[PDB]
């Protein structure tokens, strides 16, 4: 991993959430201090799923040549909360699909001449 691990789990953060942010700092998506104070305080009061939702994001940002990941990234953190909570503005974002599985029910069958059976 990389040495920014456990800055993460002693700032306030759960350890679920540095394991899904080591994986930036070793992928070259960041420059270790690619960010800012302003981008560390929104990031230390959030929820399980929160910084979750933002970290996904930044690994597929437009990043090639950002001039300040801070802004890309307290950018993001101001959408996502629309799945989340009341607490946000009506920003444009693009997730969680049509389409749901049953795995959870069952089918019957019941031959007799009042049934549509094969």
């Amino acid at each position: 991993g990389s040495e920014n691990f456990q800055t993460l789990l002693d700032a306030g953060l759960p350890q679920k959430v540095a394991e899904k942010l080591d994986e930036i700092y070793v992928a070259g998506l960041v420059a270790h201090s690619d960010l800012d104070e302003r981008a560390i305080e929104a990031l230390k009061e959030f929820n399980e799923d929160g910084a979750l939702a933002v970290l996904q994001q930044f690994k597929d940002s437009d990043l090639s040549h950002v001039q300040n990941k801070s802004a890309f990234l307290c950018g993001v953190m101001k959408t996502y909360r629309q799945r989340e909570k009341q607490g946000t503005k009506v920003a444009d974002s693009s997730k969680g699909p049509d389409e749901a599985k049953i795995k959870a029910l069952l089918e019957r069958t019941g031959y007799t001449l009042d049934v549509t059976t094969g």
